[PDB]
This record gives structure tokens, C-alpha cells and sequence, in this order.
């Protein structure tokens, strides 16, 4: 997150971090989002041979007791997730077993609508991601409040589609998602709308994010199967 605050610990209870394992490199991480006990929602490219979620974390640096470190027993991938166009950038992970609801630890479940979110307002997406392009991944979860961007805004992005994506941040300010944050929600008044996906290298906002209304269903579908 560049630009943002450091969240008040522990107030974004359904945040994930995730450490994602490669055979062929060093971990990597995203964030996401606890959307049922047993199920992180977070971007497809933040796939890996495994993954490990932490919840309940602030510093990710300092082991608490909220912490919940949690095996992944499988992800589900968006199954249109494309690496090319980054269309259906979206993963559920399905958690070896139920966290533990805590005041540190808690799932943002959807609201049963699903409205498509227009531009115009302010959300905020929070992440342990790069606080700026030279910066390391923020120890701290950080939040930044961004605009949904008119998809025009995110054109040069040229696989965007405003239907499958937000356009989030005004390229005016900093402010942005970035490295690190993928998988985060974006919430628009505290609903999750928007799923970190990607951006530009070099930070310069807008950043694009997966659109959830979109994919409510498949959503639905992993959850309901799973
Ligand atoms: C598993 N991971 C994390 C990787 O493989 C590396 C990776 C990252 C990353 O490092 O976060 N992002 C997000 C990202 C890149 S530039 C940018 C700008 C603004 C913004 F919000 C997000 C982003 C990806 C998107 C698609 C493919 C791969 C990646
Ligand atoms: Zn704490």
C-alpha cells in the first residue's frame, strides 16, 4: 500500500496474508481477504504449490496470539484465470481447518447483493504490500483510501474490462495499491468489492482489481461445493 496509514491493528480482521510457495523461488506474498472460516479469497496470481495464511496479524514481523497461521489444503484458482490478459484474477483458498473467530480474526462475508459498483466513490484496500516501488512489503498492514476510477482511467491497461474490474485510484495522488497487496479487498463501505490484482510496475495509480460483483457466483460456487 503506498500512501495509506497504517491500519489500526487488528481492524481488518478478515485480512490474510499469505505466504505462497513456489517450487522455484522464494516465497512470495499477497494478501486476502477471510470470507468464510475456512476460505480466504484472494488473487489467482497469488497461486502457488502452497500457500500459508496468517490471519490475525498486524505486524507480520511479530508473532502474537492473534495470529492464526493456517495451511491452505487447496486453491481455487479462477479457472479463466488468465496470466496473459490477468482476466479472473481470483482465488479462493480453502483453509485446512476453520480459524478461530477472535476479535484479531473474523470472515468478511459478502452481503447477498452483488450490485455492480460504478466509479465514483471512495474505497479503501489494505495490504502488507510495497509502500512505494523501491520500498519492501510493509511489516504493518496498511490501508489507503482510493477512488474507483470511470474504467477509462485504467484503458492503458489494455486487457482491463471494466466488467470484470475497478479502476481504483486516482492517478493525481499516490495513493495505491501495489506490490504485495494482491488479493486484498477493496471495501466500499466495509463491503468487499474489489480484489488487488495488479497495476503498474512503477505504482503510478490506477491499479486494476478484480471486480468481485463479477464473480459472486463463481464465489458462490467453490463455496457452495467446498
Ligand atoms: C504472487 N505474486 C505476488 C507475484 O507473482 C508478483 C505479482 C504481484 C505483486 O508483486 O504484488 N502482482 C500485483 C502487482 C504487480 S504490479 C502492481 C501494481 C499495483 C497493484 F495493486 C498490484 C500490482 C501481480 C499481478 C499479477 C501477476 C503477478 C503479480
Ligand atoms: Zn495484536
Amino acid at each position: 500500500i503506498i500512501g495509506g496509514t497504517e491500519s489500526k491493528p487488528h481492524s481488518r480482521p478478515y485480512m490474510a496474508y499469505l505466504e505462497i510457495v513456489t517450487s522455484n523461488g522464494p516465497s512470495k506474498f499477497c494478501g486476502g481477504f477471510l470470507i468464510r472460516r475456512n476460505f480466504v479469497l484472494t488473487a489467482a496470481h497469488c497461486a502457488g504449490r502452497s500457500i500459508t495464511v496468517t490471519l490475525g496479524a498486524h505486524n507480520i514481523t511479530e508473532e502474537e496470539d492473534t495470529w492464526q497461521k493456517l495451511e491452505v489444503i487447496k486453491q481455487f484458482r479462477h479457472p479463466k484465470y488468465n496470466t496473459s490478459t490477468l482476466h479472473h484474477d481470483i482465488m479462493l483458498l480453502k483453509l485446512k481447518e476453520k480459524a478461530s473467530l477472535t476479535l484479531a480474526v473474523g470472515t468478511l462475508p459478502f452481503p447477498s447483493q452483488k450490485n455492480f459498483v460504478p466509479p465514483g466513490r471512495m474505497c479503501r484496500v489494505a495490504g502488507w504490500g510495497r509502500t512505494g516501488v523501491l520500498k519492501p512489503g510493509s511489516d504493518t498492514l496498511q490501508e489507503v483510501k482510493l477512488r474507483l476510477m470511470d474504467p477509462q482511467a485504467c484503458s492503458h491497461f489494455r486487457d482491463f474490462d471494466h466488467n470484470l474490474q475497478l479502476c481504483v485510484g486516482n492517478p493525481r495522488k499516490t495513493k495505491s495499491a501495489f506490490k504485495g497487496d494482491s488479493g486484498g479487498p477493496l471495501l466500499c463501505a466495509g463491503v468487499a468489492q474489489g480484489i488487488v490484482s495488479y497495476g503498474r510496475s512503477d505504482a503510478k495509480p490506477p491499479a486494476v482489481f478484480t471486480r468481485i460483483s463479477h464473480y459472486r457466483p463463481w464465489i458462490n460456487q467453490i463455496l457452495q461445493a467446498n
